[PDB]
């Protein structure tokens, strides 16, 4: 009954824990209990991800759920390939084919191509974060060929606190040569936050310019500051509130006290901790279905150490595997199912456009269909045509 | 990771070897909690990191110079995906600073059996701007080729 | 005011904003010293004294 699952989380995050704890309280059926093994680490260093990984094994774990930085993928995926661990993760997702490794997070990066092809841009720039992942800047580098675009794309990743109101001014001071008012942010909400608040500063923010957010977080970062200053901005919606099993939750979400679970109390939840709560329920539908089919997995104790020269890899792990990839549910993130080597296949990531009320759900994106949703104003608003 | 904490356990001073674009990581964390020397003539790695050593010079200043040199305003940029997206940043960052108009394609994900037409197609795509100016930024064996 | 003329966006260049007060300084004005907008003021403590 009681599964015994790994739980590695970042020392910062604080909502997906909470969004974790939630998620853990709403399925914990009496057929079957999830127990998970919390280890709160240093993210970004590879050798306490190691460390912990290998403690988790020495442990006994049947499915570890926890996150990685640009420094970690590696070393996550190829100790779960070679000792056929599952691992859920709602971080980005990895580039090219990974086993064992579940990402809840889906490929934004057709999004972005398709909202390009819907504005039409030619000539734009590109503030992109290294942290996050060159899969996207990638994408659009090759797409520059493909359709012949002029990118300009700036490393803003990589600026100190210190010199923050600095490195900002000068950014934007050299994207005014070339006369730059087609913007797109490809950070997370919290920098993104700062990345704004910088362009209300130098009044870059007017009538003319283009924000487009290059991240599933829209509504989570403060968007009020910029909805009356005139510049159009859109970026992308994983967590639709308006469903109504997002409604529903959210009902609860923000009756929660907010001491003991931190940063519940909001109406508005990340797409991180969102995607945390889909991933525990997608393990617990996967353990189901392994109940279901009969197949027993069973540990008795543990193997040893990860660390070995004849290399024990578990065999049951692959069905585990398979019966994650397998599960097709329901959740906050929408349609959530997964393919052979893991990805997010079938999703609907909603194309938001900030206007003078605030964030309005102007569109919809899948895997099969680009920019589908032409609701509510259909170019019909303030016109004035006259009749001659 | 094995094979550092089998040296780390059979007492070695100083490990010399090699990493690629997945294992730089781990070495680097690795050698910087345990105080462990290393030495690599691999590619440098982006920043300050300690208790590691780089053979290999940094070669971004010199492309970007002599790209300066040669004074070109609109070139392509064929990269490779494994040997590290460094210099391709630092000419991105320089193509903003200095105003260059670069084409980068990501040529190190192809495959040997699709080689001779994904490369056509490559050099196809590259005529519709009629791109004269390429740089390669691939190891030997693919520059070869 | 100076917040509002932020959020609105009407703080960049060609607007010119005079503050009729004898408390320019001492409100903090780095919101608007970048935006563009000619700010101008009075003061009569002089801190160079
Ligand atoms: C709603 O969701 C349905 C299931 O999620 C989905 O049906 C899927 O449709 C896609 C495309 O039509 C299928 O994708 C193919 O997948 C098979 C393998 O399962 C392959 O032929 C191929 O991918 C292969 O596998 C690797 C993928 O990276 C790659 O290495 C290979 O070279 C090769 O590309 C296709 O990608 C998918 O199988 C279907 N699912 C199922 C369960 O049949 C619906 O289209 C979707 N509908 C909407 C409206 O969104």
């Amino acid at each position: 009954n009681s599964i015994q699952i790994g739980g590695l989380f970042p020392r910062g995050a604080d909502q997906e824990y909470s969004a974790f704890r939630v998620g853990m309280v709403q399925f914990s059926t009496s057929e079957f209990r999830l127990t998970p093994h919390i280890d709160n680490l240093e993210v970004a260093n590879s050798f306490a991800v190691t460390n912990a990984f290998c403690s988790q094994f020495s442990r006994g774990v049947y499915a570890i759920f926890g996150f990685y930085d640009k420094k970690s993928v590696n070393t996550i995926t190829s100790f779960c390939g070679t000792l056929h661990v599952s691992f859920i993760t709602p971080s980005f997702p990895t580039d090219g084919t990974h086993p064992f490794v579940i990402q809840m997070r889906p490929d934004l990066k057709g999004a972005l191509l398709s909202l390009i092809e819907y504005y039409q841009w030619d000539k734009f720039a590109y503030l992109y974060d290294s942290d996050r992942g060159l899969s996207t800047l990638q994408a659009v580098l090759d797409s520059a060929a493909e359709k012949k675009w002029q990118v300009t794309a700036i490393n803003v990743g990589n600026i100190n606190n210190d010199k923050k109101d600095e490195t900002y001014r000068s950014l934007f001071q050299d994207l005014e040569l070339k006369k730059e008012r087609r913007v797109i942010l490809d950070c997370e909400r919290d920098k993104v936050n700062d990345i704004v608040d910088q362009v209300i500063t130098i009044g870059k923010h007017v009538k003319g310019y283009h924000y487009i957010i290059a991240n599933l977080g829209f509504t989570d970062g403060d968007l009020l500051k910029i909805q009356f200053g005139g510049a159009e901005v859109s970026g992308f919606q994983i967590v639709d509130y308006d469903d109504s099993l997002v409604s529903k939750f959210i009902e609860r979400w923000s009756t929660l006290e907010e001491k003991e679970y931190p940063g519940a109390h909001t109406a508005t939840i990340k797409y991180t901790s969102a995607l945390t709560y889909d991933a525990v329920q997608v393990m617990t539908e996967a353990f189901r279905n392994l109940r279901k089919q009969r197949i027993e997995i069973s540990r008795r104790g543990n193997a040893g150490d990860c660390l070995a020269n004849p290399a024990v890899p578990w065999g049951q792990g692959v069905e585990i595997e398979r019966a994650l990839k397998q599960v097709q549910v329901e959740g906050l993130s929408g349609n959530i199912k997964f393919d052979q080597n893991g990805k997010r296949i079938n999703y609907t990531i909603n194309i938001m456009e900030l206007k003078t009320n605030g964030p309005r759900k102007i569109g919809y994106w899948s895997e099969v269909d680009k920019m589908v949703l032409t609701e509510d104003d259909t170019s019909g608003l303030e016109q004035k045509t006259v009749v001659v």
